[PDB]
């Protein structure tokens, strides 16, 4: 696909990215809420085609930065990473690809994957 | 949360996974749908609380066989968490995580192989 | 399955478990006849999930002790086990699983079984 | 017993078995809708009596092969019985196996994987 | 017991506990009123079912954190612990045990406990 | 406190105990119901006030002893233990010890706790 600045709908928010840089088989993108200087957020994505024996894959890191109070009080900036990895033979078909990726989003969206996420609650 | 099993709309299908296995702090569904054991597709996550200087590590794992031979793909995503990163931004970074598994700059991809140009 | 307490018909007696622990693969019943210092029944189950190109398998053991006379006239506590394994390839459906489960239950309450399980006759 | 070619209802079929082997203290049956040796299954059962100071051990084996390649799958029940212990109480544990092999916590992990949670 | 999420009543407050983790022999609560980063209290017990000649161990540990402003204003989190264990030989009967233990929670509720507990003074 | 005897409510029981010995920071009550040659019950409690870098810690030790018959007749008496410790350090806020107590209480009296303490049957 030829690359544009992404808009996405997360929540109740929209989060706007804008293209970094994009290589033959890597790109990245970067929250348009921040600066060089103090970063807001980041994405990246790389495929690795191996030979016809081995799986391609595919691997996303997602930044999010956030600054934190010190227990002093200074400002200090603390990032939390998200990263997939799609591992996929080059006999497995595209079909049942897509919909790897669209039940990965699906399970995402579960409680039972939220709650040890987002608060650290394991599941019982 | 109390696990129970779960039907997941996965664009037009519903698929429908049933509690397999359920730890102190691993857990692992399994897709009703499936006749044989390689014939069936898993998913399983484990949290790793570390030390207080230590972050946090949530890791899911999604295995979805098909027959050609069977063949595996798996997905496996992975949250690195430090404690005093707020609970809110956490659930805003898997939210966005979610928008980005849906853009067609990830899908192209993942999904048939073309890179972004 | 979410674990219950389970209750058996056996013959002409109703046998009342309770659940004792549960872990990931494994669980354990408690005879509800007993005490934690006088045991009257247990039972066991784990299942090990092998490698893909190794079966998984699936063990029982049930344990009935019974309090004998001693030839000095003592009381005594004997137990008597009965262990069953399940070894399942993965490539191998689970209708026939099913099929094996029921059949061996057949098979215990034939008399050929019976004989020497029970009384140690030999068949002939 | 007087051994008799035996058929067992097996949920809602039937599976008929004749009398393969008799030996002292061992015994084969055999799947008479076989087809191939490689095709059909078999159950064999034997009686170890020890010495009065051990237990006496039965044991049994079940294989119920399949052709998908045939892939064969195996029960084995071992019932070890001290002399002393009265065979009113060996009888009530059989029945007792049965029943729990009846149940679904039993099913599950045996049948299709899960385990209970 | 099937474990599910309680509720104490503490005085004249309510402490809402949520299961954390349920293991064959181990299970843990966490106060719902905290986070991963702010903890506000925790309750785990475990069970050594011992050997047959040995005594069978049950431990509890309760901790409760407070944040305290330091001598420097640092804001500073303070544990405090209490921990129970029951030692149960085999052969001593279930009535009694509940006997103990509910004999146990009169105890910890009386004023001599209560005084050098809470606040450091010694009975005379 | 001035120690003086006192009465516990335990279930639908009233047990009584009495004074043994007061020490400056150590006290010991025994079971009314009880003789030197034949013990019904001990309670007894003591705190080690730490240094002033070190937590203060208090202890307490109940003890229940039972005859029980043995497999040869013989009467056997088996005493069954549970101890209590509060790790307290010195900054921690007396208000919220005894809220400390109060939960240990109130889990003390859930059937989550009395089920693998009462009977040995483990929570799932
Ligand atoms: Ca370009
Ligand atoms: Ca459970």
């Amino acid at each position: 696909m030829r690359l544009t600045d992404v808009d996405l709908t997360v929540g109740e928010e929209t989060r706007e990215y804008a293209v970094s840089e994009q290589q033959g088989t890597l790109f990245r993108f970067v929250d348009k809420s921040g600066t060089v200087a103090n970063n807001t957020g980041v994405f990246s994505l790389e495929q690795r085609f191996g030979a016809a024996n081995s799986n391609r894959k595919v691997t996303m890191l997602l930044t999010d930065p956030v600054v934190v109070k010190d227990a002093s009080g200074a400002d200090m900036t603390i990032k939390a990473n998200a990263s997939v990895t799609f591992s996929l033979p080059k006999t497995y078909p595209n079909e049942h690809i897509t919909k790897l990726r669209q039940t990965l989003i699906a399970w995402l969206g579960q409680q039972c994957v939220s709650d040890p996420v987002d608060s650290g609650l394991n599941n019982y």
